[PDB]
């Protein structure tokens, strides 16, 4: 954290931890019953493996009844997604099993519809922190409300350039210090699922810096498909 506050314990039932070696590497969200939504550069490099995703958690350290932690039969990267580049950044993975549901455990609706979030509109987006920014990390899901900002001056000069193709959306980072951005984790305007982080922004500074997020609407094809 520089930006936001504690959640609310258990109040975001979709809220994945995406973790490698059993160790937090990305958020992710709960998109159907046996399918959670992160970003295909969580799970990139090579070798291995025991990707697994712990759902029910507040924190990701401490006894609570409602975590469970799944096995991924499997990790399906958008085919377009480049290592070199934050287009496509999508990646599904499948679970072990259907999620057992309950008041911490519950996919969330996402939008299908290709429409932008109108700027202004007041975003959620939760996760819990990178390398080890304090061993434990945050160790309990964090949170922070923040406003769309238009693309068009998301790809200015001195925000992104250009970079912010119709397929994503930004959010207006945070002034006073800097950065977050959990990764894979999600963007949730009026309880729907609109964005998923991207390394926005991973190369932090100004005062103005954006967030940088995968418009779900826009891989609503690619997504439902992977689902049937």
């Amino acid at each position: 954290i520089l930006g936001g506050r504690e959640a609310e314990a258990h109040a975001r039932p979709y809220m994945a931890s995406v973790q490698l070696n059993g160790a937090h590497l990305c958020g992710g969200v709960l998109v159907a019953e046996q399918w959670v939504l992160s970003a295909a550069h969580c799970l990139e490099d090579a070798a291995d493996g025991k990707v697994q995703v712990l759902l029910g958690a507040h924190s990701l350290s401490q006894p609570e009844p409602s975590k469970r932690l799944y096995d991924v039969l499997r990790a399906v990267p958008h085919p377009d997604s480049q290592p070199d580049t934050i287009d496509h950044d999508l990646l599904l993975l499948q679970l072990s099993e259907k999620a057992t549901l309950g008041p911490a455990v519950r996919p969330l609706p996402w939008q299908r519809v290709d429409r932008d979030v109108a700027p202004g509109t007041l975003c959620d987006v939760a996760g819990w922190g990178i390398v080890n920014h304090a061993g434990r990390r945050p160790d309990s899901l964090q949170h922070v409300l923040l406003p769309v900002l238009d693309r068009a001056t998301c790809n200015r000069r001195t925000h992104h350039d250009g970079a912010i193709t119709e397929r994503l959306m930004c959010a207006e980072s945070n002034r006073r210090d800097s950065c977050k951005g959990d990764s894979g984790g999600p963007l949730v305007c009026g309880g729907v699922l609109e964005g998923v982080v991207t390394s926005g922004s991973a190369v932090c500074g100004n005062r103005k810096k954006p967030g940088i997020y995968t418009r779900v609407a826009s891989y609503a094809a690619w997504i439902d498909s992977v689902l049937a």
